[PDB]
């Protein structure tokens, strides 16, 4: 039995998390970015990083962007998609809702969404949020429409890692 910080520490040892350069602060309280989620997904699901290729036109999406090799990987693999497919915008600083994360992780873990799920999630997400709660990826009382915190994604990543092992 481990606290959120202990789960982060365990996942850091496993190489799934690394925290931020120049601080021991895991910043568990703040909303995870789409870039951070791409990195965690690559580590969880053993995806190959794709260096030196840029599939998006976002300002400051280039070789200088640490997240590009992870964003490219989840893009090719189809675990994450463009925010704007036509303008080819990823929105790497953008946040991710609990229900968005639920669909991505449930799909990646090859779990089946729950038919006619009764919960507060958006219609497209109801089955995925329910399946995520049932598999111990998120708490039943999480707001599915709220931005997922780094704490929530540490908890989810720890469960996904244990179920994938
Ligand atoms: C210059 O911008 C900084 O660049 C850093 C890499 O050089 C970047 O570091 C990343 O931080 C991410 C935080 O979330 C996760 C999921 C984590 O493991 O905790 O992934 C981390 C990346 O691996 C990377 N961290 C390191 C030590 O290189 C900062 O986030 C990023 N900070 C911000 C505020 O965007």
């Amino acid at each position: 039995a481990k606290t959120t910080q202990e789960k982060f520490d365990a996942l850091k040892e496993a190489g799934v998390f690394s925290g931020y350069p120049g601080t021991t602060d895991a910043k568990l309280g703040q909303d995870m970015t789409r870039a951070e989620f791409a990195k965690v997904l690559v580590k969880l699901f053993g995806l190959k990083e794709i260096h030196g290729q840029y599939s998006y036109k976002d300002k400051n999406y280039d070789a200088k962007n640490w997240a590009a090799p992870f964003i490219e990987a989840v893009t090719a693999e189809g675990l994450m998609q463009a925010k704007d497919l036509t303008k080819k915008i990823f929105d790497f600083n953008g946040k991710i809702t609990v229900e968005e994360a639920s669909k991505t992780l449930v799909t990646a873990l090859k779990l089946e969404p729950v038919k006619d799920a009764q919960n507060k999630a958006t219609d497209w997400a109801k089955g995925y949020f329910e399946a995520a709660v049932n598999a111990g990826l998120f708490s039943k009382d999480a707001n599915p429409k709220a931005n997922a915190t780094r704490a929530q994604l540490v908890e989810a990543a720890f469960a996904a890692d244990e179920m994938s092992k």
